[PDB]
């Protein structure tokens, strides 16, 4: 035993769990009053709307935990979208060089989106009545309790006669009885308040929609002109569908990230060379969970986050995990449960929508992502997982893999408090983060965009450094992992006395990375 | 491999052979078919949306295996109406002895409640006042300063500022909407009795009308259980008693609780006041994984499909929810509000019942097994090594099923702690039996009609052939399935010593 | 744990403790010299008859310190000298209650291909000599090897008088690839059809063609003396684990030969070395080990089968069942046979609640041998008819055939249950049963060998 | 992942097995040892291997440790040998970057019992007698030990256990010869002569000493007394030669540098059928615990006299090496046998191919686990090497060492990597022969007066033996592993290299 950090140190962080020698002891170990440690390491995304588009609420939601900014270009306008980037960046800016908080920006596609029309407030589909599906352009306003406008003409086509179709979350169901010059003939399987411009998905469907529309095309450009950091493209199929995001970004968009979500049965089959092409994964669930039944989407989830893990590559996991927050102050079981267990999957990002956009409670809603988060890190069985990745993860003569295996089987050794890591791009912290460390990754960077985009990655926590280089080389390196250190013991990430393990590299310029040191903090 | 191309790609098999589980995980296939019959137990809260004859019907057919009853709210004469209909509904399937399916019934005592629209502001200052409000005297005693008090499933919070005799001063911590009549809970020392006056007379009631199972609430030490079990007396020792787990010492003392228990519930819902929110997934793990090791039925509970009170299809935290309380090790999982009072009984057992047989089949077995099989201690108990050795048999085998002849339905609980793949099918003379089995993950209960043969032999032999024959007519089995039977070597309980290996002819 | 009820004193012994160590490394850490052997030993020892080991009396001892198998060397006397071999241990064997009867198989191992007093400083067809010694390099010193013919028209004679005196197994020298098993199989002929066939592999071509060689033999020798010549010396033992596992994985008897006790041709006592070579033979999975020279021509044949008795014993409390049952159990394929099926239960079962015996009727060894093969701890006491099939299974590990005299009962069942008592009651004389004790009784459904499916657990 | 053919070699196929059963099914005799043999030889030095001509064939045949069997000889005898094997061993000198650094131990006699006509003692028929007027027959055995009487009431072997007695009926007789061991299983510490052996193997500087017959921890604490402050740098390896020593293993293991397997004595102590358990069992503990240990006696017993060994002992060697013993020993073999280099080479080659037959996804696993949480700095940075050596199929780690001690604890974890150690003290060099893998190599170049260039220079040294003795290649990569300032200590450094 180790009397030197403490005996109340190894009662905390589930580590009574950590050592059990099989997963199910591990399960029988877990202790709610065994306090988390480390901090939260797994990115929280916030979706920018009304809720949350005050300069000073995002500044709330910011010390909350929130790392990612997403727009989602469903609505609103392109000035409607540059105000909330405009606001995201003054609340980033307006908080020492020591504690700044990075936030990315990413921009979420329209995509092959179907509404429905506006009315002409809210009416009601009874169950059992008939309501006719309309793409006559007369009808586009004229929408009411039997007669549904959509803005896809095509849709007379591709549901055939006993073909359902889904409006608002699939919460509204049609099933075709009769077609016929007028449009498709419906009866309303499940009624309710059907409003305006609600989302109709048609799961059987061979819809012909681009992929790639012209409005995405401009609102991608739109993004490369703000800077965006991060694209969340919609409905991605394959690996064409990625190709196009890339083009439509251009020379100047080659930064960006590219994150596909999965949201449809053709995405899930065709997985793999998908996930080859992009940068990360979304596990888009409010679509999935209609586009194939809901009771599968947990085997999806499941198997997308597995295999970005083993990739080595951000996956997120999106859509519903708060819902209930969007009235109510505190979450349901269910809920809680659902963002643990995301967690405890493998995710590196968890996602907020409705919860933050349009909610009453945005800023608790983050709260209580961060705090599940933060317990559920600490659950995480990392002697099978370590091994496991380990394991799979193939034999590399890339120095910069292999210093990072070396790095976290070391912090392993020693429970460290963290790895420190200089980094020009994003890539040594994101290889330490495959490991899935108990410590801290520490990534401290030069490229304010690199310190925004690396918050995809669990457990990296970028620092931005500001200082013109030193004449002497060695010396820049030497001060750059010195403003890691004051930075981590000014945030609680280090303490005088903790060990840490400090991985640079051996020239300037990115993909040299090939040293790992082991330092006390003093 | 053999006899078998199509075979091979169904149920997550390509999942199941997987070296670890992260490549287990990585396998799984959504157009994996799931073959199994859904093996985890669904328990309904009876209420005014699922309390006639007609609509409990469709219950039973959704899969409904225990009724529940909220003795929180109801006279009676209410609860004896619930359990007459749920008898209606169920003996109205007896026509088809093959075909038909044992519902079990739960009485879920009120235990220590505490109770109180107009809206409470923050900030400002509430009076907590015993003078005929809660309706709980000694609160005045049992809260110090800067202790709080929660109102409403936990949405509204007190702490308490000043203790005066006109009760207890406090200011608004969260705020929110009050109504009345609405749940306190008090996260300290609480005097209220392990078990009320209330309780015993409940318990008394579902003795004389009997009830399978009694799902005791509160229950914070071994000493609660027995008082349960004194209160139910000698007419009730056969009936199960199932703790549920819902608060801080509670979970702390949760090995001697299960010790004395038949089960547990994880009653997540004052839990989750009790304890912070954010930690009950870990009490939820941990209680399900040690009642696994143990043998003893678990229940997850509470909240599972929230939001299909009011929606036709529920969220995508609901759905992975239930998934995940399959994949945790949870014998049973739970609906209330979803089927006591909402507007889609029917649909939310049904959404469990396609849950839970998607999650039965994305179960690591090879990993599972392995840790169960070690982690259980050696035993010279005929039972256990036979039920180990059957097991294991069809595992070897892929069988269809293991059909065990039962008189308590042990036997039968020894197979299913292993989880099996296989299907449990439990040949049984007991009806009550038949219905407490439902308790056990995989077991399918048959209920043995027929007097006995005159060679008991030839009576093992029927029971057998009855157990294939049901199996047929519900698509367990089909000609050309191997079967492993479970059997003894004398009548009466407790002599199970025998597993053959049948070919279906 | 709560079965310390059946003593403190009972879990210290047969390395229990080291058994339930959850790794490799912490179940040698936990191996104690103090912890003594309980179950029988079940590794099958052969011993090769020579001048040291004819007399009826000598070879009387030897069955009594724990020769399972007599090995015929045809490599060299006539077969009138075989004749009176056979002979001679038949009547030792018969010359001992049914309940105590031992059963010991005779093999006869083929010549094969051989190629046969100064100081260097028969195959026309013409390099070293004299078991390897001199060569060739060049080491000049005081039978012949070229590392760089098939059947015999001798081996065809042998094994027709092999066939006339009812052999129980054949050695095949030199098996280099499955047609050279076929052979061996036809000049055996119709009237040899029962007789077990285990290929010596001893040379290069035989280790890499090894799996279509243990494709159509019923097992498999390690033969060391000419492999460690065939191939460099420094090799043989990855040719002997590599072999030894595949066997196992397959369920089919391996046999580990040569020099195994060597100083005790002419040493009361082993070397260390030695000791050693049997302990990890053992340990490597082997189901025979056995003995040449130190029981055919050496001066302590009775003291050479007792000290690989007493190694063995130790050995088998010393292996990993953990780790070996899961890992067997994991690369087995699964099956719908029901003999199959029910071994493995049977298996699992007698692990769970520390079984001092797996009870199988039999037939042809078969229901024996697919228990044999998952290694359980406890003894598989096989009951069978059949004299040449209780020989037979000598060859697979922690099998104790006993030969079953009496005619059939009227009714089958009735039968049945009588053998099953046999075995109980051979067993207790035997001191491998105890009352208190659980066994794993093994059936089947019909008569006839084929149709086993049916475990029960029986107390004492 | 360059050439199909590079991972057909080295019983990789096997190396990548998902379990250890199928790891033994792939193991393929075709498939050739690559890297360095790391298993060390220990030779003893007898009139078949003292000439200075004799040794340097044994050096190049691979010996590392030379054992002065103390049992017998003179000290002038022990001081020639020790002269002869540093004559032999300086021959090489001459060439910094392939000479061979080969350690001296010295061997204790501990508390034997001694008895040419050479006589018989018949079975079931002896008088056992003390009676220091016996200079012994058919019926008298005399001993040099006077408390034999009191002590023993009970059997007595002599001669290797060979000849055993029930005034005594004979229970296993044979021909007794002159002054024969004598052993009693079942009931004096450090000898003055063992005493004055000790001094002097001080006063001739040598790296290590094997304790023989130690029973608990205060046997080890009267070796280290006796070699006293100038002795305080050597090696003591404790001899578990009887069954208290094997009882109170755990507490001889904590206060030794390591151990001995002492098969001989330990085979006649317990009985001879139990001596695999002790050894798996101790050869287990001393990985565990990160600490040498030697497999000894008769591992090549008929080496003696014949050219090549039988096939018991040639298994015997792999298995001890499959254990996971550090070193492994030669006795008769090389003190007085015909073939003492021939026994050497033997060694090397069946230790070589065991090696490589070594199945390091569970071992390194397991040390793993097993091993505890660190908090110093060379532990974290060793593993991590070590770690990062299997991540690339590094050809080896270079660390640099003062004492020897950041290259044992690379050595505990069983890199396939060689861990080439470069060091300034000659002790030392010798020294980590103990560890199984380690290749001291002998830096004798003045310190830079700029400290960092002195490391690198250490580390260029490192490359460039590597590369003459064939561990490394132009577009290899290694591990390098060094530390923060001079001195012992601060290892806390570990650099991914390409050989240029
Ligand atoms: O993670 P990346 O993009 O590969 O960058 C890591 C690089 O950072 C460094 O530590 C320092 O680089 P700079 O001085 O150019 O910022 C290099 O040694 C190393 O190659
Ligand atoms: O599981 P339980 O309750 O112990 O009952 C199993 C019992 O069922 C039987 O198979 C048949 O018993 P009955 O004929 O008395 O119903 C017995 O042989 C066995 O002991
Ligand atoms: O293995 P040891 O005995 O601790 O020696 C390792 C030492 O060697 C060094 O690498 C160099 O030390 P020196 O320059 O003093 O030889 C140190 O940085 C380190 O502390
Ligand atoms: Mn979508």
């Amino acid at each position: 035993l180790t009397q030197e950090l403490g005996t109340a140190f190894f009662q905390q962080q589930q580590l009574p769990a950590a050592m059990a020698d099989t997963f199910l002891e591990h399960l029988c170990l877990l202790d709610i009053d065994s306090e988390p440690v480390a901090a939260r390491s797994t990115s929280i995304i916030a979706t920018i709307g009304p809720a949350s588009r005050s300069v000073e609420r995002l500044k709330e939601m910011i010390k909350a935990g929130m790392n990612i900014a997403r727009l989602n270009f469903s609505h609103g306008s392109h000035e409607y979208h540059a105000e909330s980037i405009a606001n995201v960046r003054e609340a980033v800016e307006s908080f020492s060089p020591l504690s700044y908080r990075p936030v990315a920006i990413a921009l979420d596609t329209k995509g092959p989106e179907i509404r429905t029309g506006i009315l002409q407030s809210e009416v009601e589909l009874v169950k059992g009545s008939q309501v006719l599906v309309t793409v006559d352009p007369a009808f586009r306003t004229r929408g009411n309790a039997n007669t549904v406008w959509v803005d896809y003409p095509n849709i007379v086509r591709v549901v055939p006669v006993g073909g359902r179709i889904y409006i608002d979350d699939g919460l509204i169901s049609l099933v075709v009885q009769k077609i016929g010059p007028e449009g498709l003939v419906t009866q309303v399987e499940n009624g309710g308040v059907l409003g305006s411009r609600k989302g109709v998905n048609l799961p059987g469907a061979q819809v012909d929609l681009p992929g790639l529309s012209e409005q995405d095309v401009r609102d991608l450009r739109f993004g490369v002109e703000h800077g965006v950091d991060i694209v969340f493209a919609s409905f991605v199929r394959k690996a064409s569908d990625v190709a196009a995001v890339r083009a439509a970004l251009g020379p100047e968009g080659h930064g960006i990230k590219i994150i596909s979500k999965i949201e449809n049965h053709e995405g899930v089959k065709r997985f793999d060379e998908i996930l080859e092409v992009s940068d990360g994964i979304m596990v888009a669930r409010g679509d999935l969970g209609i586009e194939i039944p809901a009771e599968k989407v947990f085997l999806a989830q499941k198997m997308m986050i597995g295999r970005c893990n083993l990739a080595g590559k951000p996956v997120v996991c999106a859509t519903q995990m708060l819902e209930s927050m969007i009235t109510k102050a505190r979450p349901t079981r269910a809920e809680t449960s659902d963002v643990a267990n995301a967690v405890l999957d493998g995710a590196d990002c968890i996602m907020l929508s409705g919860e933050t956009a349009k909610g009453n409670f945005p800023v608790e809603a983050v709260k209580m992502q961060h705090a599940i988060a933060r317990e559920a890190e600490a659950a995480v069985y990392h002697r099978q997982l370590f091994e496991e990745l380990r394991r799979a993860a193939p034999l590399s003569r890339d120095p910069t893999e292999v210093t990072a295996i070396g790095a976290v089987e070391a912090a392993f050794k020693c429970m460290a408090a963290a790895i420190i890591v200089l980094t020009t791009t994003g890539r040594s912290a994101q290889l330490l983060s495959r490991y899935r460390p108990r410590a801290a990754v520490i990534a401290v960077t030069r490229s304010a965009q690199a310190a925004r985009q690396v918050h995809l990655c669990r457990g990296v926590f970028p620092l931005l450094y500001r200082e013109p280089p030193e004449a002497i080389w060695a010396d820049d390196v030497d001060r750059r992992v010195q403003f890691g250190i004051e930075s981590g013991k000014l945030r609680g990430f280090l303490r005088v006395g903790d060990l840490v393990i400090v991985v640079t590299g051996w020239r300037p310029g990115s993909g040299y990375t090939n040293i790992m040191r082991v330092l006390s903090i003093s």
